[PDB]
C-alpha cells in the first residue's frame, strides 16, 4: 500500500507520496526509459490501496488499478464506493469486501461523466493540497454530486501527478493555495493514452511518433510532439499505458 497525510504536508512529503505511488505500480519493461505498465494483472494484485488522511486524521482508502492508474473506488469508514463501470464492479470482487455496505456511485470514473455529475468542467475546479484535504473530507460522507467534484480533485492530485512530473510540480506549487489546473495540465491528462501509445509506436520507428500529439505548453501555446526527443517524453511522462489497453 501507499499512504499520504495532509496533516503537516508540504511539497516534499507530497513528492515522497507521488514517488511511492509510482514505485508501487509494477512493470517489467521500460520504453525510452519510462516504466511500461503491465498489459494485465490477475486477481487482487491488480489493485493498489492508497491510504489518504485529511488534516484532522480521518481517512479513506482508494483502490487504484495498477495497469492504468484508474481509481476504481474507495472505502470510507464501513462503506465502500465504486464507479458505475465494469472495471470497478470487477474490482469490488477483490477490495473492501469487509465493508458493511457497498454503494455504486451514479456515474463512471471518466472525466466527462464526473464533470457532468459535478456540474462543472475541471478547468474551473481548483486543485492543490488544500483541495485534496477537502476531497477526502467530502468522500467521508456520501453525497454523489459533491463526490464527483472531490473525485476530479482526487484523480488529478494522485493518478495524474504520478503520470506526469509537470502535474506533480503543479500540485507542489499549490501546497497551501488551490488554483485551477493550467491548460497544459488539462492537455497532458487528456493526452496520456495518446502519448503512451506513440512512445511505444516509436520503438520500431526510429523514435518517431506514427501520429503527432498536440499539447498545450506552459505558456498556453499549442504545440506538436512528433518524437521521443521532446521534453514531454524525456522529462515529464513517468508511466506508460500499455498499447494492449489502448
Ligand atoms: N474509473 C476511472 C475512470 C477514469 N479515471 C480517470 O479518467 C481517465 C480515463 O477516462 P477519461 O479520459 O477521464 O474520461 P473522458 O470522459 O474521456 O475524459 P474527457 O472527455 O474529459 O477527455 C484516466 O486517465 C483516469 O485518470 C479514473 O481515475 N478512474
Ligand atoms: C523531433 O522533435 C524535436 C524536438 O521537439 C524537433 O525539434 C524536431 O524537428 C523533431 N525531429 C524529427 C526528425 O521529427
Amino acid at each position: 500500500d501507499v499512504s499520504f497525510r495532509l496533516s503537516g504536508a508540504d511539497p516534499s512529503s507530497y513528492g515522497m507520496f507521488i514517488k511511492d505511488l509510482r514505485n508501487a505500480l509494477p512493470h517489467t519493461e521500460k520504453v525510452y526509459n519510462i516504466p511500461l505498465l503491465l498489459p494485465s494483472v490477475s486477481g487482487a494484485g491488480r489493485y493498489l490501496l492508497m491510504h489518504l488522511f485529511n488534516y484532522d486524521g480521518n481517512t479513506i482508502t482508494v483502490a487504484v488499478d495498477v495497469t492504468n492508474v484508474y481509481i476504481m473506488g474507495y472505502l470510507a469508514l464501513t462503506t465502500s464506493y465504486f464507479f458505475n463501470e465494469p472495471a470497478a464492479d470487477l474490482a469490488s470482487q477483490y477490495v473492501f469486501r469487509s465493508a458493511r455496505r457497498k454503494i455504486t456511485l451514479p456515474y463512471s470514473g471518466n472525466y466527462e461523466r464526473l464533470q457532468i455529475a459535478a456540474g462543472k468542467p475541471r478547468e474551473k475546479i481548483p486543485i492543490g493540497l488544500p483541495a485534496l484535504d477537502t476531497a477526502i473530507s467530502t468522500l467521508l460522507h456520501y453525497d454523489s454530486t459533491a463526490a464527483a467534484g472531490a473525485l476530479l480533485v482526487l484523480i488529478q492530485t494522485t493518478a495524474e501527478a504520478a503520470r506526469f512530473k509537470y502535474i506533480e510540480q503543479q500540485i507542489q506549487e499549490r501546497a497551501y493555495r488551490d488554483e485551477v489546473p493550467s491548460s497544459a495540465t488539462i492537455s497532458l491528462e487528456n493526452s496520456w493514452s495518446g502519448l503512451s501509445k506513440q512512445i511505444q509506436l516509436a520503438q520500431g520507428n526510429n523514435g518517431v511518433f506514427r501520429t503527432p500529439t498536440v499539447l498545450v505548453d506552459s505558456k498556453g501555446n499549442r504545440v506538436q510532439i512528433t518524437n521521443v526527443t521532446s521534453n514531454v517524453v524525456t522529462s515529464n511522462i513517468q508511466l506508460l499505458l500499455n498499447t494492449k489497453n489502448i
